[PDB]
Formats: structure tokens, C-alpha cells, sequence
């Protein structure tokens, strides 16, 4: 029992990251293979990163203007390319800690875990919802581009984040490990502002079975609502609507706790409209929505 | 940077970690160097759990009775003894992926990295600070035994939790890496209750200045107090008395918002006394007290 904010294991992904320099420009690498992939604009200057054409910045670039360390021991750069806002460095030696991987880009409302590195070296590891608005609440400092963000499933890593910006409003946005952004942002130093954000409702009812699962019940009601009427609540404070899937994805949750999605939908609708009156669920003064109903089986099942 | 709770990274531990197996009885343990350290009620069927004379059930044990396991890999036990709650396994193969290590025995209000571990394999990593009634707020199944907390500085692991036991309120016990309990339980199949759990003052102190690092300060008062008056006012509010060591680390916090020691306590001694009146502090509510003040460096630096 217990359910708290968890991160993959991270020592795979930690015998992957290097450090990348381009003149006075230094970010962290992932090293996979004979290839070491890298935020672009590690090839920029302070003058380049205002308004930077990446392919004209790119061609006036060698091999031996890209240092890679990886530990005290110096990785020979033997070829380049880009691929979108992410620079691929092959080198001349395989790195033998590789680890069997995927890259895939993840959806909206999943999680994944960080693993935050400066000059190449691993410093902590944290859980990230992906927000609707295609940002991330991180901690990430100068020198964390290049940070990566992963799932594990049994022996494989499936990385789906490169770090790239922080936002004005102090959250993070980044690319896929095709280099493509998550969302409107563009590597280039200009203040961003995001869409507006909305609630992940599925992974709120996933942790208030968390709550349940874990003795905290004050905010069950004998209420009952339908889907519809509990849309039209959600979608009024801002919350995304519940579809059938994600009915269906709380089943198990529903099953060992023996309280139905839409009981669970008529307490949300309430804690929503008469607010949480000083209370606590889990600790939390306010309604978490970072943790998948996956997140929460892992933690609650038997 | 923004502020989050974050463990260290895990690999260290993560090459560590094995599956010991008495009988049927499986649980984790620690290899670092030719020695694997696990829970002694590994030698215990469910039974003998409920009332179990660990002295006359291990004289019983001969090392072929142990199964360490690194994977699938067999490592042969070739040595044991009990120290405390723990059980030493010296094997025959010397742990290649041995980090540097220390065996430490933290102090209430200190954080640390749990990797919990099932069958030997890592699970997953989260923090834990040790409450003032020891305890831990964790997360762990069935299986999870002779898990590991640890602190990374540098590049030296320093351990200072194995995993053993969950009260009937939910939260975890355990001990250090020399067997000794935190707080008053026992490793025995029985409910056990812990004493009345305080909050962390020298932590919400940290979480205060970390505020004022970040330019949220709107509960800085032009008052200050002595030690020893903030202690006595700080009891009535079921927070932990500071002690001179809790002084003596916030000190780089201090010098580096300008705030001395004591001027934060009587601020924080008007939030217990007033309250918060709606207003928050780092965008919460609630004040926070598992985050100290080298977790409020490590973040913020
Ligand atoms: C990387 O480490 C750079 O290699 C860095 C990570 C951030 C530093 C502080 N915390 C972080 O997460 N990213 C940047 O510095 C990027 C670089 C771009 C992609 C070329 N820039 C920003 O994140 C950035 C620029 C501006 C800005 O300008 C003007 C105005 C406001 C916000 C802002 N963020
Ligand atoms: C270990 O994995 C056993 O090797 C296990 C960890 C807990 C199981 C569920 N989550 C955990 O954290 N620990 C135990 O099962 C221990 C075994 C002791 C050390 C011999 N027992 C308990 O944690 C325990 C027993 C009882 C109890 O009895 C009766 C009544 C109430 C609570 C309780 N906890």
C-alpha cells in the first residue's frame, strides 16, 4: 500500500548520456549505438540563437567542431546530419551500454519519466504528465537540453523527450527524438506562450481510486450522473472530456474498488463545483491530474 | 525550474540489487563487493513469521539453505551471519558494478531515494523523508523486502534504509544497513503503531526559503525570535523543535537570501500562529516539509 509520484528506474538511460560542445555551446547527448543525438542548437552562438536558419548554420559546420565526452574519455565525430531540431553526431565507437530501445512520440495525458543531466552527467530523476498544451512541469536548469524523458516495458526503453526551452510561465517544452516539438514552440530564443491548458479528467478519476484504494473516501457521494452530464460539468472548469475508452481504462480500478466510473464522475463533479472545503486527498490540497490510470494500477493492484 | 520532488539517478543502486530465497520465502538484497545484505526474516516460512526466535531458526541454516540469485545467475553463498535485523551472505563472486559506498543512519527530516525492487528487478524510484516517528511514506507490494534507500554524493552511494515493514495506517519501517530498526518496531508478523508523527520544521524552513529565492515573500515579517522561544512555540503546533545541526545547514540558504536563521522562524511562527488567510507559497497551500534544505540547493542550484 502507499501510492506516491514514481519514476522508472533510470540506470539504462544513464549509460547513454554524453556531453556535446560546439564553440562555447555545451548541452547533454544521448549515445546510442555509433550515434549521438543532441539538441540543434548546440551548433548556434549567442548571436545565431535570436533568429537561426539551422541548415545554412549546419553546412558551415565540420567533425571537428563538434566535441563529445562521454565520462573523461573524448568520442571521435566521423559524420553529421539533422533531422528536424534534433543533430545526429556519428561517432567511431559503439557504445557498449546501449540498451534495447524504441523512439516513439507519446499522446497527451501519458507520463514518462525525466532523467535531468548537466555536462553529460545524470543529477535526478522525475515523473512528467505531457499537459494537453503540449508543455511539461519540470525542474530543469541551464545546461539540462539534451535531458531526456523515457518509459521502460520490460527491458526496453522507449524515449519519447529531448529538452529544449523553458517557457516565460516557468514550464518546459520540447521535441520527440525525431526533433519534432511537442506542440507551437520553435527552437529559438523568444518568449513562448502556450495554448491554454485543460485538466487530464481521466487521470483525476484514476487518482481519486488511488485515494480510495489508499483510505481516503470523505468526497464519495450516493450521486450517480451519465457521462453527458458529467461532460458538460467537466468541459465547464476546463476539464477534457471523459470518452468511452477512458471508461474503460478505469474498469479495473472500478472492479477493486467496487465503485462505478460514473459514482466516481458524480464525486469529481462535486469536488468541482463545491470545492474541496480545506481537505486533503492524498496529501494534495488540489486535484492531481499527472498519474495515468496505468500509474495508479501499478501501484494499487493486489 | 520549477520545483519538483526528485531521486537521484538509480543505476548506481540499480547494479546492485539480487533476489535472496530461503524454502519458498523470496525477498531483495544488496550485493556490493562479496557480500549481499538482506531482511533476516528471509529464513522464515509465513509461520514462523507470527512469533519467530531468529537465533535458534538461522542455527538451523547452513549456507547451502541460501538462494542469491543476480538475474537468473546464481551466486554462491560461501559465508552468513546475523547483525541485528540484517542477515550477511558473503558469496563468491565480488559485485563488478560495486559503486563507492558508506552505510549511514539518517536523522528524522532527512530525504532519501527508495528504488523499490521485486524478485531483485527494479520497479521503480521515488523520495522519502524520514518522519519524525519513523516511518517512511512509501509505496510497496508484496515483495518488496530488502528494497534500498540511498543518497547520492558525488559519485559515493550512502545507504541508509532496507526495506521491512508496513503498518496497519499504510506507512512503511525499516532499518539501517546494519539491521538497526528506525523507531520502535520490530520485524515480526504483528500490527504495529507508530508514535504521533510531527511536521518537519527545519524543512519548512528550507521550502520557505526556497520561496524566497523565487521571489515569493510575502510572509517575510519584521520580527525574530530565539531558538529556544521558537522551540517552545513550535511544539504547540506539532512541529519538530529545531536543533543546532538543523541550524547550522540552513546556513548557505541564509547567506544566500540574506535572511538570518531566526528572522525566518518568527516568520514562520506568525503562519502557525495567523495562518496562511488564502494566500499561497510556491503555489501551495500547504506548507511543505519534505524537501531539505540540500534538496532545495540541489534544485535550485
Ligand atoms: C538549454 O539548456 C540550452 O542549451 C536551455 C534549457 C533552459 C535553461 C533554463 N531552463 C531550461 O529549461 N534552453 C534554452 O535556453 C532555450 C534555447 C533555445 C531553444 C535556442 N531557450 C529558452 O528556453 C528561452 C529563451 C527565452 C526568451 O528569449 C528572449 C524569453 C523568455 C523565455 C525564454 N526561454
Ligand atoms: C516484505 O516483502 C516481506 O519479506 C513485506 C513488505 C510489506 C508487504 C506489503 N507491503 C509491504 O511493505 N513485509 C512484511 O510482510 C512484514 C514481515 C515481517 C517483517 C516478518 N510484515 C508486515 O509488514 C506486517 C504484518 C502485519 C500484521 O500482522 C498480523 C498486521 C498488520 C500489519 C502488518 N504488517
Amino acid at each position: 500500500s502507499g501510492f506516491r509520484k514514481m519514476a522508472f528506474p533510470s540506470g539504462k538511460v544513464e549509460g547513454c548520456m554524453v556531453q556535446v560542445t560546439c564553440g562555447t555551446t555545451t548541452l547533454n547527448g544521448l549515445w546510442l549505438d555509433d550515434v549521438v543525438y543532441c539538441p540543434r542548437h548546440v551548433i548556434c552562438t549567442s548571436e545565431d540563437m535570436l533568429n537561426p536558419n539551422y541548415e545554412d548554420l549546419l553546412i558551415r559546420k565540420s567533425n571537428h567542431n563538434f566535441l563529445v565526452q562521454a565520462g573523461n574519455v573524448q568520442l571521435r565525430v566521423i559524420g553529421h546530419s539533422m533531422q528536424n531540431c534534433v543533430l545526429k553526431l556519428k561517432v567511431d565507437t559503439a557504445n557498449p551500454k546501449t540498451p534495447k530501445y524504441k523512439f516513439v512520440r507519446i499522446q497527451p495525458g501519458q507520463t514518462f519519466s525525466v532523467l535531468a543531466c548537466y555536462n553529460g552527467s545524470p543529477s535526478g530523476v522525475y515523473q512528467c504528465a505531457m499537459r494537453p498544451n503540449f508543455t511539461i512541469k519540470g525542474s530543469f536548469l541551464n545546461g539540462s537540453c539534451g535531458s531526456v524523458g523515457f518509459n521502460i516495458d520490460y527491458d526496453c526503453v522507449s524515449f519519447c523527450y529531448m529538452h529544449h526551452m523553458e517557457l516565460p510561465t516557468g514550464v518546459h517544452a520540447g521535441t520527440d527524438l525525431e526533433g519534432n516539438f511537442y506542440g507551437p514552440f520553435v527552437d529559438r530564443q523568444t518568449a513562448q506562450a502556450a495554448g491554454t491548458d485543460t485538466t487530464i479528467t481521466v487521470n483525476v478519476l484514476a487518482w481519486l481510486y488511488a485515494a480510495v484504494i489508499n483510505g481516503d473516501r470523505w468526497f464519495l457521494n450516493r450521486f450517480t450522473t451519465t457521462l453527458n452530464d458529467f461532460n458538460l460539468v467537466a468541459m465547464k472548469y476546463n476539464y477534457e472530456p471523459l470518452t468511452q475508452d477512458h471508461v474503460d481504462i478505469l474498469g479495473p480500478l472500478s472492479a477493486q474498488t467496487g465503485i462505478a466510473v460514473l459514482d466516481m464522475c458524480a464525486s469529481l463533479k462535486e469536488l468541482l463545483q463545491n470545492g474541496m472545503n480545506g481537505r486533503t486527498i492524498l496529501g494534495s490540497a488540489l486535484l492531481e491530474d499527472e498519474f495515468t490510470p496505468f500509474d495508479v494500477v501499478r501501484q494499487c493492484s493486489g
